[PDB]
């Protein structure tokens, strides 16, 4: 990344484990994120998987009730959007792996590496 004073994603991996002593929940975050990234990694042509709405049980009961696990997700290259619809006059947010990171798959690779290298 930019480096110096610890890169963002790396910095957020650190806060997650240090502030949240409950390793069950830390791992619950990791499981969910690694799983979401797996569908994108194993089938890179299926761009259709790179979509994660935040208003969902797995997110709300775990990642939303967790540490800077959310910051990690955005730091790996995801952006929040509010949907372009006319059914919902309120912001339904969606995490999407942004084109800025699509162009550099090696960065996503390092970001899943960083997360496992939580030693």
């Amino acid at each position: 990344g930019s480096h110096m004073s610890t890169d963002p994603v790396a910095a957020s991996i650190m806060k997650i484990y240090t502030f949240n002593k409950d390793q069950d929940r830390v791992k619950l975050g990791v499981d969910t994120i690694a799983k979401y990234l797996d569908n994108i990694h194993l089938h890179p042509e299926e761009e259709k998987y790179r979509k994660i709405k935040l208003q969902n049980k797995v997110f709300q009961e775990r990642i939303n009730c967790l540490e800077g696990t959310h910051e990690f997700f955005e730091a790996i290259g995801f952006q929040k959007v509010l949907l372009p619809a006319q059914d919902q006059e309120d912001p339904e947010e969606f995490y999407v792996l942004s084109e800025t990171t699509l162009a550099q798959p090696q960065s996503l690779e390092r970001h899943k590496e960083q997360l496992l290298a939580a030693e």
